[PDB]
């Protein structure tokens, strides 16, 4: 399997980005991190056979490494508290400095590819989709936090990423009342996604400091005013699988992105 490290320089952050890369088309699966994302490999290719399963399938597959509950964003200021030396600027290497370098140096198409995210990284790929269309005409979010500006949810992400390396959610988009938080949430961002005609694919599974039952409920409840909202909002490109037997896993995340290859294929080379 042609599996290659790359080492991407990034102007934003000070430092060089390692990037795993299989190639194989012009158009690529960026395939993104959960919120424990380490600095060796990306999770996908710890986890899955993901690199083997879209061999040959016309596509190539970009796996970024890096970015503990960084949410692929550009942060406001550094992580104060656990001592980070710069500013996380992840949406400017992905959309700006990763594929100018991918470019030049393999032919892969700045244009027409795929996002990818899981957890952490869900939301994350419908808001690259939301403002960089032309960039990724496809998203898909597998147990994303689709409404991170709302309710519970800035708290409890606020709680993860400090249990995730001590990152703090405030030097990110700020205190909840900030603008940030809604430029970033998908449910506010819906309206963009309707006028781009993204093609969308959404996954939440059953399964899983506050009790389990609260929290699916939260879960629920959220991916359930999302649908309802798309749908309202005049959106007819999306696939929302909520299947009973799904969890929220490497394992089903991995059945999604299989599930995934045709609607991709077609979407982007079709």
């Amino acid at each position: 399997l042609p599996v290659e490290y790359l080492q991407v320089p990034s102007a934003s952050m000070g430092r060089d980005i390692k990037v795993q890369f299989q190639g194989g088309g012009p158009h690529a699966v960026y395939l993104l991190d959960g919120l424990r994302a380490q600095d060796d490999y990306n999770g996908w290719d710890i986890n899955t056979p993901a690199f083997e399963e879209y061999y040959q399938s016309g596509l190539s597959v970009i796996m970024p490494v890096g970015g503990q509950s960084s949410f692929y964003t550009d942060w406001y200021q550094p992580s104060q508290s656990n001592g980070q030396n710069y500013t996380y600027k992840w949406e400017t290497f992905l959309t700006r400095e990763m594929p100018a370098w991918l470019q030049a140096n393999k032919g892969v198409s700045p244009t027409g590819n795929a996002a990818v995210g899981l957890s952490m990284s869900g939301g994350s790929a419908l808001i690259l989709a939301a403002y960089y269309p032309q960039q990724f005409p496809y998203a898909a979010s597998l147990s994303g936090f689709l409404n991170p500006s709302e309710g519970w949810w800035p708290t409890l992400i606020g709680l993860a990423m400090n249990d995730s390396g001590g990152y703090n959610a405030n030097s990110m988009w700020g205190p909840s009342s900030d603008p940030a938080w809604k430029r970033n949430d998908p449910m506010v961002q819906i309206p963009r996604l309707v006028a781009n005609n993204t093609r969308i694919w959404v996954y939440c599974g059953n399964g899983t400091n506050i009790p389990a039952k609260f929290l699916e409920g939260l879960t629920l409840r959220t991916n359930q005013t999302f649908r309802d909202t798309y749908a309202a909002d005049g959106g007819r490109n999306g696939v929302f699988n909520f299947p009973p037997n799904g969890t929220h896993s490497w394992p089903y995340w991995n059945e999604q992105l299989v599930a995934m290859k045709a609607d991709i294929q077609h979407v982007l080379n079709g």
